[PDB]
């Protein structure tokens, strides 16, 4: 029952996101709101729309909210603080937990730029290229470790056909261990991981949890954390 | 490369299921698909074949528990690998039930077969991977399962997921030979920990095949 009244606003519909997005409207979703700028039979259709159109024949019930606009622009940047501000299940109201799917650096600074502001709790999600790591990495802006307190951080893990065949397989790990984290954020039961890693080589799964840093380069981190300190 | 392998599938629904969708996926060679109440089997084969034609199929529905069809499971895993007359690479055991992973436990000690085991409680809240050479690590009838610990409606496809994700791994693993397959994965959902261990085989086990494969391990190592 109580998952079907929360939305989930997932940040590219690629690897990650759509094994995730297919698995949140499995589980009865409220509502997703999917953003991606890239296009893909539904080869050449916008990503977002062929996702919602996959999504929905899954799962009628769920309501699909999909934006096309690049997030690194300002104009566009207005745009999806409107959505994750007034985009949640009733009109007005947040999205109860942002998913960040990206690819790239610059999109999960943008993403973090907006969660800082808003302090909107999000969860970061990743492959490496070498298709054998993942990990996820939840962000309560002010209370833990912001996307910018500390540059990147990478899962130690370290040929054609062994690649090929681990990606999407650690793609479908790191999408069901972050959908698992959403679940138990969500519904509140059980412990949600900080951050967590995937290195597939070895079946390693290291956890930990870090804190805010008290000279982050974002201020409104900064500001999230005084916020903080004093409740 | 993947694509020169057999793999036999024991229990199509659940963690099976998917189990079986993401080797499709991966362009394994043969997929031998065993389970036992269109039946379930060859609706999975339908489903199957559709994700990936390039995978050859074998489905089987007898109850593999008795004598007479225990014979025949034998057979399959043994004469059953992509060139008819060779063994499969590897047996999944994906079944629900004791007396099935017991079953596929006796066949796989008679053979010398490698296999893999995999379970989620009933409670979603957990679930593990094992792998078994017998006669080299503890077969299932060697020592019960002592590993401690290790919303349904929600749950538990999200846990099949994971563990149907990290046996897969370890099926590439050990078909591809890169990394290092896991003996013992467990996987704690509510908590987030994966403890893993390794065990020796029990001199003293039951199956008395267990017991002929490690007289034969030991007599090789020297
Ligand atoms: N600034 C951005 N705004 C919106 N979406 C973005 C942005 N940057 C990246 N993305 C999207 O994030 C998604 C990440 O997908 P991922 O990298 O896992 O798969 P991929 O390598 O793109 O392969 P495929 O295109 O086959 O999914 C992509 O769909 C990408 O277009
Ligand atoms: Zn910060
Ligand atoms: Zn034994």
């Amino acid at each position: 029952e109580k998952i079907r009244t929360f939305a989930v606003a997932i940040v590219g519909v690629g690897g990650v996101g759509s094994v995730t997005a297919e698995m949140l409207t499995r589980c009865g979703i409220g509502k997703l709101l999917l953003f991606d700028y890239d296009k893909v039979h539904q080869a050449g259709l916008s990503k977002v729309q062929a996702a919602e159109h996959t999504l929905r024949n899954i799962n009628p019930d769920v309501l699909f909210e999909v934006h096309n606009y690049n997030i690194t622009t300002v104009e566009n940047f207005q745009h999806f603080m409107d959505r994750i501000s007034n985009g949640g299940l009733e009109e007005g109201k947040p999205v109860d937990l942002v998913l960040s799917c990206v690819d790239n650096f610059e999109a999960r600074m943008t993403i973090n730029t907006a969660c800082n502001e808003l302090g909107q709790t999000w969860m970061e999600s990743g492959v490496s290229e070498n298709a054998v790591s993942g990990h996820i990495q939840l962000i309560i802006p002010g209370e833990s470790a912001c996307f910018a307190c500390a540059p990147p951080l990478v899962v130690a893990a370290n040929r054609e056909g062994v690649c090929a065949a681990s990606l999407p397989t650690t793609m479908g790990v790191v999408a069901g261990i972050l959908v698992q984290n959403v679940l138990k954020f969500l519904l509140n039961f059980g412990t949600v991981s900080f951050y967590l890693g995937y290195n597939a080589m070895q079946d390693f799964f290291p956890t930990m949890s870090m804190k805010p840093n008290p000279q982050c380069d974002d201020r409104n981190c900064r500001k999230q954390q005084e916020e903080y300190k004093k409740k």
